[PDB]
């Protein structure tokens, strides 16, 4: 092996401006970061500027350094999709033709229609909502009629909420389950199906810890399957598992923000194991991005930012560290969709002693899972093209 452990951060939708295709999906103009630090009238980022995030594009307090730590460049995604699943699934080796869905209006009336002449029960709600807002409203009314409550939010989910004592656990999993069928179709995709039981009276209502998920298979075996398949580890941190359905995963540890993402990232360095560790910083897309927020999201990055510091400490000289993103969510941006952007790819090693250099552009996100494929002497994905040798 070149690096004994490579540990993957993903930066959830932190994306580096419109992408070549921007346009096909009402794109021009985004720019995740270049409008966070003109919103902030300069981004601190002093720890992604010494590895070299100016050298990519230059920004507002992110200058070009003459000797970056590492090796750096941008990567643009050839799949269809901008949405979170697409792009984890191209980084790990796959090409996704067919694009999952959000729905900002709600559900197409047939889907519905489907879900009730398959489950015998009406549905109630069909509009992007939070857990608090369509409970608060439509809650009794579940209660007083066995009606399902639907509803969505900006990623691309649908969301099947049930008073535990009026639709029982089982029969709210079984339902989830249809609903999971009937969205394998490319007019209904959704990434996710998922289970909201709640329980308590109107004006008091709480959803309970019986949540399930429903995902999709990733549409191939993955760098991580093959990974996993040759006994190596492959640790997931955060939303990983869940966006792979658990594909090529050896362990798995759950966060609740993106600090303790980065303290389960260090706990990994403390780790003897060989393979991949792989974390997705999810608060930058679903509290900043989706909200339309660029305050938020500037603060967050920085937060981001002032950790690294000790990761750069904790790294071997046969440890090598990737930092990118799978879309972009500009939180000034129209509507509350991902932005089909390029994303940045730095990467670094303390074997690296006279710095780094900028990397021909990558052409899909696949060349990161073809990267890590080559280090570890396992089959080449199909798709994507290995830097390891440029390093
Ligand atoms: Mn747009
Ligand atoms: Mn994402
Ligand atoms: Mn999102
Ligand atoms: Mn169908
Ligand atoms: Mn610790």
């Amino acid at each position: 092996n070149k690096y004994k452990r490579i540990f993957l951060v993903v930066m959830d939708s932190v994306g580096i401006g419109e992408a070549p295709d921007a346009e096909q999906f009402g794109d021009l103009g985004s720019d995740t970061i270049g409008h966070i630090a003109e919103h902030m009238n300069g981004l601190q980022m002093p720890n992604m500027v010494k590895l070299g995030l100016g050298n990519i594009r230059e920004m507002k307090g992110i200058s070009k350094v003459e000797k970056p730590l590492g090796y750096y460049t941008k990567m643009q995604e050839k799949s269809t999709g901008k949405d979170t699943m697409t792009g984890h699934w191209e980084i790990m080796g796959l090409y996704i033709d067919t694009p999952f869905q959000v729905f900002p209006e709600g559900f197409p009336k047939e889907l519905l229609d489907e879900l009730e002449e398959k489950t015998g029960r009406k549905i109630i709600g069909n509009k992007p909502a939070s857990g608090t807002e369509i409970l608060d409203e439509l809650g009794q009314e579940q209660m007083e009629t066995g009606s399902l409550i639907v509803y969505t939010a900006a990623d691309s989910v649908l969301q099947i909420a049930a008073h535990e004592e009026v639709v029982p656990l089982d029969e709210l999993y079984k339902i989830c389950k249809i609903a999971r069928e009937l969205t394998l179709d490319e007019k209904y995709m959704v990434g996710r199906v998922i289970a909201r039981p709640f329980v308590g009276e109107p004006g008091n209502f709480t959803r309970t810890p019986n949540r399930h998920d429903y995902a999709l298979k990733p549409f191939g075996r993955t760098v991580m399957n093959e990974l996993k398949d040759s006994d190596y580890d492959v640790i997931a941190i955060g939303k990983i598992s869940d966006i792979y359905d658990g594909e090529g995963v050896t362990e798995s540890l759950r966060t609740k923000s993106n600090m303790d993402g980065m303290d389960k990232l260090v706990d990994t360095l403390n780790m003897d194991f060989t393979g991949l560790s792989f974390l997705n910083l999810v608060d930058f897309d679903a509290l900043f991005g989706h909200r339309r927020d660029p305050q938020g999201y500037g603060e967050a990055l920085q937060e981001y930012d002032a950790r690294l510091p000790e990761v750069f400490a904790k790294l071997k000289e046969d440890d090598l560290l990737l930092i990118t993103a799978d879309h972009g969510n500009d939180p000034i941006h129209p509507g509350t969709d991902h932005t089909r952007e390029y994303v940045p790819l730095l990467a670094y090693s303390p074997s690296m002693k006279e710095g780094g250099q900028e990397l021909p552009l990558r052409q899909t996100f696949a060349d990161i899972g073809a990267t890590v494929a080559e280090n570890f002497g396992v089959k080449m994905p199909e798709y994507g093209t290995s830097f390891l040798n440029e390093l």
